[PDB]
């Protein structure tokens, strides 16, 4: 069984657990930071271990997701500029502490579902192609794009190591 280590990374409050609780539990209340499932993405068993962070109390464990995370999901909301503008920090750190310029990651705009906007689809478009990296919109809300924006990365992971 195939096991990826994944690590969702972003500002306080873009929906890092929402989105997760809506991958692995499968529901979204308005109102945990580390998840584990089995899944079948494009038919192989995939183990996902998953932590949520902002970079929280526990520092070791998180640079240990860190060092060991086959992959990244660099989330802001739409609805905050400021989240947008602090994912260069956030890559910045990945690449730093991987020691490598070739690491998989998606970029996730979330709260698509809420009409404030204040990030155009463009900006984030336009950011993801210099990274090289997919863009993904989502809403942990509705579930749009959820399912695509981890398997997406589980699909980065895979083309990374082979
Ligand atoms: N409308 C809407 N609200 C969301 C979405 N994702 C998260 N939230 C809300 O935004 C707030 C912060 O979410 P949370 O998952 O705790 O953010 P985190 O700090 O990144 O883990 C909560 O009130 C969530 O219900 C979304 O896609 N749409």
């Amino acid at each position: 069984m195939t096991e990826y280590k994944l690590v969702v990374v972003g500002a306080c409050g873009v929906g890092k657990s929402a989105l997760t609780i809506q991958l692995i539990q499968n529901h979204f209340v308005d109102e945990e930071d580390s998840y584990r499932k089995q899944v079948v993405i494009d038919g192989e068993t995939s183990l996902l271990d998953i932590l949520d962070t902002a970079g929280e109390e526990y520092s070791a464990m998180r640079d240990q997701y860190m060092r060991t995370g086959e992959g990244f999901l660099l989330v802001f909301a739409i609805n905050n500029t400021k989240s947008f503008e602090d994912i260069h920090h956030y890559r910045e750190q990945i690449k730093r502490v991987k020691d490598s310029e070739d690491v998989p990651m998606v970029l996730v705009g979330n709260k698509s579902d809420l009409p404030s906007r204040t990030v155009d689809t463009k900006q984030a478009q336009d950011l993801a192609r210099s990274y090289g990296i997919p863009f993904i919109e989502t809403s942990a809300k509705t579930r749009q794009g959820v399912d695509d924006a981890f398997y997406t990365l589980v699909r980065e992971i895979r083309k990374h190591k082979e």
